[PDB]
């Protein structure tokens, strides 16, 4: 069962609605109120049922997110229906076709580099965005030009960013300048969630986040970032536990200060044992790779090597990832995406994914002020404040890297 809501997203377009003249469609909204799948769906049928031998565009924040997010099930939502859809994948298109009809879907990406060559020469009969919100403003303007076939419709899914973001301010503000439906969506329009399912969901997020992916609101990232932070909640003795795995995060600083963090695992919950912090500026001598590379043999020297799984750090920092790796350390490459990783160091923060050991002081005291940066959010952009972040955004690669994925 669609709800009321996801059968206007299936209908809309077609010839029987009231707002089948308008020139597109914009879903906002919660995460998984099961937009992103009808929208993907209905735009093919669409497609497929308006027009013969055309190109349109499906996009995503990269080709292998939206291929993830979007193409594999609407692919087998697509079959299911008695579509027949041939992927090509290495030139990044698909060719579906029905009951006697034939398009073509090219697959883009925001940022990609061989994306935007494309984009720059195809004409299209309409224009799918998931993740719209995300994407770069000028290749999303970019995409819309290409759209130049008679009967062209704009198709535009996002989850809510800050009410200066430019999807806001040029697309949803300006609904009936560009002539676009709306529909905004909340996990009550997404009827195969229980009760029990959505109050899961409801406990996982706080503050921005929670009025963001839960409530759908464009509300602005301000003040702390970790507002979630309790250290009644989230501080425990700093005493032995019998720990099953371990890792190591480290964000890596000669200039500024290096940060190491031992995490271990004991009934579902991993712990951050305890922090090495060395700052350059005050100790007033900074460290070599070989240095750092030494001390970070003594920070696991009474850990089983057994159990230690290794050692997370930023790809920037590859003089000293080669290093590690020239002396048999296992280096895991950090998934350093930062609003999205704040997003689940948060998320885990909530849970009781994580909870720290109270020598951890410069973390605690990083927590208390890590704060978003309010210049930028009221220019649209969502960023921290690069400062007092060391331990925090080690913390960031470990929880971003090991317990999302």
């Amino acid at each position: 069962p669609f709800s009321k809501k996801q059968l206007k997203v299936l209908t809309w377009w077609r010839k029987a609605s009231p707002v089948s003249d308008k020139d597109g469609i914009i879903c906002d909204g919660s995460i998984r109120a099961g937009k992103t799948i009808v929208m993907s769906f209905s735009y093919v049928m669409w497609a497929m049922d308006t027009f013969n031998e055309q190109n349109f565009g499906m996009a995503g924040k990269t080709i292998g997110a939206l291929r993830r997010n979007v193409i594999t099930p609407l692919k087998r939502m697509l079959k299911s229906r008695g579509y027949r859809v041939k992927d090509h994948r290495a030139d990044n298109y698909l060719t579906i076709t029905f009951k006697g009809k034939t398009n073509y879907f090219y697959l883009f990406g925001g940022k990609d580099e061989s994306s935007q060559d494309l984009i720059q020469g195809i004409t299209l009969a309409g224009m799918f965005f998931d993740e719209v919100a995300l994407m770069p403003e000028s290749f999303v303007n970019q995409a819309t030009a290409r759209c130049s076939v008679d009967g062209a419709k704009l198709w535009f899914n996002c989850n809510p960013a800050g009410p200066y973001h430019w999807f806001k301010v040029e697309y949803l503000d300006k609904l009936d300048e560009k002539n676009l439906l709306h529909l905004h969506f909340t996990m009550d329009d997404n009827l195969s969630l229980s009760k029990q399912v959505k109050e899961r969901y409801q406990r996982m997020y706080k503050g921005v986040f929670y009025q963001r992916y839960i409530l759908g609101l464009w509300v602005l990232a301000e003040g702390i970032i970790y507002d979630m932070f309790d250290q009644d909640e989230h501080v425990v003795p700093t005493v032995p536990r019998p720990y099953e795995k371990y890792y190591v995060s480290c964000d890596y600083g000669t200039q500024n200060p290096t940060t190491f963090g031992l995490w271990g695992l004991y009934n579902g919950v991993w712990y951050k044992v305890k922090e090495y912090h060395y700052d350059g500026r005050k100790e007033n001598k900074q460290k070599t790779d070989q240095e750092y590379y030494e001390d970070l043999m003594k920070f696991i020297e009474d850990i089983e090597k057994h159990k230690f799984k290794g050692v997370i750090v930023d790809p920037s920092a590859a003089s000293f990832i080669a290093l590690l790796r020239q002396k048999g350390i296992k280096v895991i490459k950090a998934k350093n995406d930062v609003l999205d990783g704040i997003r689940n160091v948060a998320t885990a923060l909530n849970k009781k994914m994580i909870l720290y050991n109270d020598c951890c002081k410069e973390t605690f005291r990083e927590y208390s002020s890590y704060v978003w940066d309010e210049k930028a959010a009221e220019r649209g952009e969502d960023k921290p404040v690069k400062q007092n972040d060391h331990q925090l955004d080690a913390d960031r690669y470990f929880v971003n890297t090991i317990l999302f994925g």
